[PDB]
């Protein structure tokens, strides 16, 4: 129950769905930069308000902002001493290089980078059917993964919402940004030898068993 890892995948691939599994199993901290940004928006902070406009256009928030955010969480979040699951970070080559240097100075290098590979065609249905519980970050899908109490988060009973960047127009922008900016990082980790690919087109429990097999832990 110590892992230091990155989850990489296109929008809707399943990072947020699998992260709880990894978190349970390894008692690692789940560091999800999308959720962090959405917290900023919810607190109504100036960073949150300017990030929202970029997020809804399917753009990427500045590397400087994102690196600083993660630097602080690694440094002064106690939970990141067990290990951590990075979800949505790094998202660009500069973020990947700077993370590399941060973890070198701390002497705690990444063990695995798991790519959740899934064709883009499948991603539209996942995005447009998604409901989230804003408070926990938990995602459901109207077709593929329903709440038992529909439109209600099961674990709190609290209402589910749609994400404001979860539409086909923004998603086209999101997918392009992923192929242009994020997908090069997979090669970076291939060169460092910590990459493993997973078939994220399978259903959740099957992807999870695939991830466990690929972490060398099952
Ligand atoms: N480091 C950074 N640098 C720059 N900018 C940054 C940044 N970090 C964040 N940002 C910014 O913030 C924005 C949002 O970031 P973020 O929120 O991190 O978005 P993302 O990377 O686009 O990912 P998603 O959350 O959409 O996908 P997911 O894979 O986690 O999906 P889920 O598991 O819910 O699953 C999707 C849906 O399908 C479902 N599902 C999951 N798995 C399966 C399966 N196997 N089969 C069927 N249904 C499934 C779910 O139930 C759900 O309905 C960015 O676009 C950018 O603006
Ligand atoms: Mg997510």
């Amino acid at each position: 129950e110590s892992i230091r890892m990155v989850l990489i995948g296109p929008p809707g691939a399943g990072k947020g769905t699998q992260a709880p599994n990894l978190q349970e199993r390894f008692h690692a901290a789940h560091l999800a930069t999308g959720d962090m940004l959405r917290s900023q928006i919810a607190k109504g902070t100036q960073l949150g308000l300017e990030a929202k406009k970029i997020m809804d256009q399917g753009g990427l928030v500045s590397d400087d902002i994102m690196v600083n955010m993660i630097k602080d969480e690694l440094t002064n979040n106690p939970a990141c001493k067990n290990g951590f699951i990075l979800d949505g970070f790094p998202r660009t080559i500069p973020q990947a290089e700077k993370l590399d240097q941060m973890l070198k100075e701390q002497g705690t290098p990444l063990e695995k980078a798991i790519e959740l590979k899934v064709d883009d065609e499948l991603l539209v249905a996942r995005i447009t059917g998604r409901l989230i519980h804003p408070a926990s970050g938990r995602s459901y899908h109207k077709i593929f993964n329903p709440p038992k109490e529909d439109m209600k988060d099961d674990v709190t009973g609290e209402a589910l919402v749609q994400r404001s960047d979860d539409n086909a127009d923004a998603l086209k922008k999101r997918l392009a940004a992923y192929h242009a900016q994020t997908e090069p990082i997979v090669d970076f980790y291939k060169k460092t030898g910590i990459w493993a690919g997973v078939d994220a087109s399978q259903p959740p429990a099957t992807v999870w068993a695939d991830i466990l097999n690929k972490l060398g832990k099952n």
